[PDB]
């Protein structure tokens, strides 16, 4: 019973259209950031983010508070202003932090990313919070941009992204999108609690750290999906 949280509210053509993007990714990311939309509200968080020292400076400010959570990819759960507090109330360091209860591990994300349980007035002076941040809502603005069209490209990117934080059975299932990402390249529905050990058996956890390893892996997801869904 993991404590419960606020759910979304508000032919080899796949593995070419990522190739395509996870290539010059240089490109993409840089012409992203030139859209008007990306720039100027990334204009306004390094602006801004640097002068914010407590979690009520924070939470006081909408545009700031949007930003992080879209960079997060918990643009849905926004309205949650209650339960995003709390989160960032605690932390993520201590293991016993609300965050880290939690079963979506996005939450711990925001968390390391704003520091202000752990770090104070310091947290949002860090890489972390400024660049960090502006650096992931742009990772984010580029693959929802590509799932629009091809979602299952846009799983291959967010799993290239997200590949090392996985170093565990639980850390997998601990996003929808990853999980996804392998429900699918393993052919699967399975909703039991020890899928975790299955797939920490039907696969190496530790090797995902490759860049390398992890292309080939993917290679065999775009082609299941371009399948699995045409």
């Amino acid at each position: 019973p993991p404590s419960p949280q606020p759910v979304s509210h508000k032919v080899t053509s796949t593995y070419t259209s990522y190739r395509l993007i996870s290539q010059d990714i240089g490109k993409s990311l840089e012409r992203v950031s030139k859209q008007p939309d990306v720039a100027r509200e990334t204009e306004y968080y390094r602006e801004k983010i640097g002068s914010v020292k407590s979690i009520d400076d924070f939470m006081a400010d909408t545009r700031l508070y949007n930003y992080a959570l879209k960079a997060h990819g918990l643009e849905d759960m926004a309205y949650a202003k209650a339960f995003i507090r709390k989160v960032l109330t605690e932390g993520a360091s201590d293991k016993n932090a609300f965050a880290n209860k939690l079963s979506d591990n996005r939450y711990a994300e925001l968390a390391k990313s704003l520091d202000f349980a752990g770090l104070g007035a310091a947290a949002t002076a860090t890489e972390a919070a400024k660049s960090g941040v502006i650096g992931n809502y742009a990772r984010q603005t580029l693959e929802q941009e590509a799932g629009d069209d091809n979602n299952g490209v846009r799983l291959a990117l967010y799993f290239e992204r997200k590949a090392p934080t996985i170093k565990s059975g639980l850390d997998f299932l601990a996003d929808d999108a990853l999980a996804q990402v392998f429900r699918t390249t393993f052919n699967l529905a399975a909703d039991v609690d020890k899928q975790a050990a299955l797939i920490e058996k039907s696969i190496n956890i530790k090797d995902l750290q490759d860049p390398e390893k992890v292309g080939k892996l993917l290679e065999r997801f775009t082609i299941m999906w371009e399948m699995q869904n045409p």
